[PDB]
C-alpha cells in the first residue's frame, strides 16, 4: 500500500524526501535488487514517431534528471523513460527551498532551474542502462547561455545523446529559466528547430540510426500563440509535441499554502489546462503530427481523457508521486 | 473507520445490496448514540443561493436516498444540503434488476433504476420525522405510466405534497430511464412544463405564505443550440436555479470496461469532464442571471473547485461519494 509510504515520504521535504528515494533507487537499479520494486503490467504497444512504445505510458521529464535509475523505473512498468533535463554543462539551479506540496490539491510546485550534473554525465548513466522501454532524452538550456543563441546549447546536447537515445525532447516551456519560453515564439523557435532538424539529418547520416525529436510546450500559451506553434513544428517537420509543461496558473489553489511560491504548478490543478492545451493542439495538428500528453493525469480516467483529446501518449509526474507506483499498474492495465 | 476497507467489504455485495445494507445500518444508528460513528465535524462555509443559506456548498445529489429515509444520519456527515428524491406522484418499482453496475476502475456507475421509490406521500412522512439542519432539497419526477405530454401534471402534484416541506424543489427532467423524459427539455414542452411549474409555485406561494425556489435538473447530453434553448426558457420562465448536470448515455471513456455496455446513465469520474464543459457553456449563457448546481464527477477538492470556476455556486456529489466516502466531504467542504 503506497499511502502508507507517502505519509512517510511526505513527513521529509520535497526535495529531500526525492533525494533519499533515488539513493534507494540508485543502490538497486540495474541488480536484481530491483525485485523490491517490479511491477508486472501487461504488453500494450503503441506505434508513435516512428517507434513502437512498449505501452502508452511514460515517466515524465525531471524526475530521473540525469539518468541514475532508469532500470530501476523501467521495472516499475513505465513504457516510456524520459530523463533530464540535461544541460550541456552543469548547473545547480535555482536557490533552494525551490520545490512545495500542494497536499490537498494533489499537485506540486517548482522552481528548480534545469539542476542536472550536465550532458556528458547524463551519457554515462545511459550507457550503463538496458531498459527495453523506449528512453527519452530531454535537453534544455544553460542559464548563463544568452536566449538568443540557445540553439547551440540545444544542438550540442544532440551530439553527445543522438547514439543513445530513442527520442530526443527539445524544452522551450521551463518557467524557470528566465526567458526561456520567448523560444516558443515567432522566428526565435522557427530559428531553432531550423538547427534541431538539420543537425538530426546531420546525425542521422553520421550514425545511421533515426531518432525522433519532439517539442515540449508551455501550457500558458495564447489561442493565437498555440496556432503559430502547431504551424511551426509541421513546418519543420518535427516528429512530435509534448503538450505540456507547468503552469504559472494558480486560479485552482487559491488559499492553500504555498500558492504564492514562484514556479510551475503541477498535478491535479494542471489537468484540465493541460487537457484543453492538448485537444486545441490536436484540432490544430489535425493528425499532421503525434503527441505526447503530460499534465495532471492521475488515474486511468484522466489517462483516456487525454486520448479522447487528441494524445497518442501520456506521462505522468506528479501523479507519481501523489499515487506510487499503484497508477503505473492502473493505467496500463485499463488505458 | 477507514473508509477503503469499508469500501472493500461492501463491494462484495452487489451495488443495490450494498446500498441496502449501508442504508439499513444507517437507519438503524440513528437517533442512537452510534449516530457519532458517522457524525464528522466539517468547518462551516456559509453560501447564500436561491435565496437560502447553505451550511456550505456541498449537498448530496438525489438518487442515493429516493425516500427520505436517512436525512439525518447523512445529515451527520457534513453535507451543508441533502437533495432526497427523485419521487414520483404514485409508488412505482422502476426497471427490472439488475439495474446498477459498478465500473471500479473507471470510478464510475452506471444506471436504469427508473425512479424506483416509495411515492411522494411516503416521502413527506419521512421528511416530517427529519431533524436535518441543512437545505433540504426534494426531487421530483414523472411517473413511468404518465404520457410525457402529460408529464407536468405530476410534478405539479408533487409540489403541492411538498411545498410546506421542501427547502427547494428539484425538477428531474434529464433522466434516461424514464422513456421520453429527457423531451420535456426541448421546446414547447419545456416552456409548457416551465409555466405550469412557475405557475404552480405562485399559487403555493399565495397558500403557504413562502417562497420555495425550483431548480431545474437537466442531462449532459444536450448539445450546444439545446442548452441555449434551455438557458434561454430557464431566464424567461424566472426558474431559481438549475442543476447540471445528471447521468450521460456516453461510454467513450469506458470502453473495452466490464458492463461498459450495459444501458442507462453513465456518472462517476467519466462523467468529470462532460459535465464541466457543460455547466461553463450554461454559465455563459446564463451571465450570472440563475445559478447553477454543479453535480458530474465531482470525486476531489480541486473537482470540485474546477466547476465552481465554470460557473456553479454549489456543488453535489453522488458516485464519489460511493467511491471515495465522507473523506471527501470533509476534504471538499474544508478546501473548497
Ligand atoms: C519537481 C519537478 C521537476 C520537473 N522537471 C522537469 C524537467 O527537468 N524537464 C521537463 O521537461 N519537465 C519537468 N517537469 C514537468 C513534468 O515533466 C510535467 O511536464 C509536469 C506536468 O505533468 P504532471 O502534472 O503529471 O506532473 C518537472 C516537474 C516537477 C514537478
Ligand atoms: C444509482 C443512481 C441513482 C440516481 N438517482 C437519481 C435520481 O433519482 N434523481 C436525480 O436527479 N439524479 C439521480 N442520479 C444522478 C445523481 O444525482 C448525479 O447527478 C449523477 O450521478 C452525477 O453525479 P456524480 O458523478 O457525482 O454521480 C442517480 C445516480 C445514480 C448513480
Ligand atoms: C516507492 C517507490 C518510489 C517511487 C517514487 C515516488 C516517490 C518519490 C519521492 C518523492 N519525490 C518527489 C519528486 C519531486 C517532487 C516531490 C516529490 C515528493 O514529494 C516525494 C515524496
Ligand atoms: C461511511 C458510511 C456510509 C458511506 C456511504 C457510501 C456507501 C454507500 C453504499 C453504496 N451505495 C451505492 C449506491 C449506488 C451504487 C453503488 C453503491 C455501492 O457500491 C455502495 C457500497
Ligand atoms: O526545472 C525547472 O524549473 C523546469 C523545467 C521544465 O522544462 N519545466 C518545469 O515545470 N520546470
Ligand atoms: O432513478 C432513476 O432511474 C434516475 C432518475 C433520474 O432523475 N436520473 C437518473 O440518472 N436516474
Amino acid at each position: 500500500y503506497y499511502p502508507f509510504v507517502r505519509k512517510a515520504l511526505f513527513q521529509l521535504d520535497p526535495e529531500r524526501a526525492h533525494e533519499f528515494t533515488f539513493q534507494q533507487l540508485r543502490r538497486i537499479t540495474g541488480t536484481p535488487f530491483e525485485a523490491l520494486v517490479r511491477q508486472k503490467v501487461p504488453a500494450k504497444p503503441v506505434n508513435c514517431m516512428g517507434l513502437t512504445f512498449k505501452n502508452p505510458l511514460g515517466l515524465a521529464a525531471g524526475l530521473d534528471k540525469d539518468g541514475e535509475c532508469i532500470d530501476a523505473l523501467g521495472a516499475m512498468g513505465f513504457g516510456s523513460i524520459e530523463i533530464g533535463t540535461v544541460t550541456p554543462r552543469p548547473q545547480p539551479g535555482n536557490d533552494k527551498p525551490r520545490l512545495f506540496r500542494l497536499v490537498d490539491a494533489e499537485g506540486l510546485i517548482n522552481r528548480m532551474g534545469f539542476n542536472n550534473l550536465g550532458v556528458d554525465n547524463l551519457v554515462e548513466n545511459v550507457k550503463k542502462a538496458h531498459y527495453d522501454g523506449v528512453l527519452g532524452i530531454n535537453i534544455g538550456k544553460n542559464k548563463d547561455t544568452p536566449v538568443e543563441q540557445g540553439k547551440d546549447d540545444y544542438l550540442i546536447c544532440m551530439e553527445k545523446i543522438y547514439a543513445y537515445a530513442g527520442y530526443i525532447a527539445i524544452n522551450i516551456s521551463s518557467p524557470n529559466t528566465p526567458g526561456l519560453r520567448t523560444l516558443q515564439y515567432g522566428e526565435a523557435l522557427d530559428d531553432l528547430l531550423t538547427a534541431i532538424k538539420n543537425k538530426q539529418n546531420d546525425l542521422q547520416a553520421m550514425h545511421h540510426k533515426y531518432v525522433p525529436i519532439a517539442v515540449k510546450i508551455a501550457p500558458d500559451l495564447s489561442e493565437e500563440e498555440l496556432i503559430q506553434v502547431a504551424d511551426s513544428l509541421v513546418r519543420h517537420n518535427i516528429d512530435g509535441v509534448i503538450a505540456t509543461n507547468t503552469t504559472l496558473d494558480r486560479s485552482l489553489v487559491q488559499g492553500m499554502k504555498n500558492c504564492d511560491q514562484t514556479g510551475g504548478l503541477s498535478g491535479r490543478p494542471l489537468q484540465l489546462k493541460s487537457t484543453e492545451i492538448i485537444r486545441r493542439l490536436s484540432l490544430e495538428l489535425n493528425g499532421r503530427l503525434p503527441i505526447i500528453g503530460v499534465g495532471g493525469i492521475d488515474s486511468v480516467i484522466a489517462a483516456r481523457e487525454k486520448i479522447a483529446a487528441g494524445a497518442s501518449l501520456v506521462q505522468i509526474y506528479s501523479g507519481f508521486i501523489f499515487k506510487g507506483p499503484p497508477l503505473i499498474k492502473e493505467i496500463v492495465t485499463h488505458i
